[PDB]
């Protein structure tokens, strides 16, 4: 499972979603495809888990690191 | 890192932090000496992500699974 919805309605997304994928998920509206690739490029570094950026009305936090891979992430509305 | 702070003040944590050091972590008062062992004997099998218990005054919750492996949980408070 790529991706699952908390009780609160939040989503906790595999860094493996597509960009395109997740647009669609959330309905929402380079040098990345993927959620992990646009945390990457976002931070320019390998984010700590607990970092976080808000996008397209969303706020994207990180949950888990393996290793270098952003491994799972946890979405939530702003608002 | 086995466990790490978010903003809020809640947990994310690895699922081989050994029992004893989250009793200690969490100021806390088998068949499982890991919390990761001890979701899995909780739920007699592998939970979803999104899944949850309370226990000790702190709700566990399930935030990624590594095929069989509970990789990361998300600790808060109960109050
Ligand atoms: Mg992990
Ligand atoms: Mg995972
Ligand atoms: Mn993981």
């Amino acid at each position: 499972a790529l991706m699952v919805t908390r009780e609160d309605g939040s989503f906790l997304i595999d860094g493996t979603l597509p960009i395109e994928e997740l647009r669609e998920v959330l309905g929402a509206e380079n040098n990345y495809h993927t959620l992990a690739g646009m945390c990457i490029s976002y931070f320019g570094r390998i984010p700590h888990v607990g970092e976080y950026f808000d996008w397209a009305g969303w706020r994207i936090e990180i949950v888990d690191l393996d290793g270098a891979r952003i491994d799972k992430l946890l979405l939530q509305r702003l608002n």
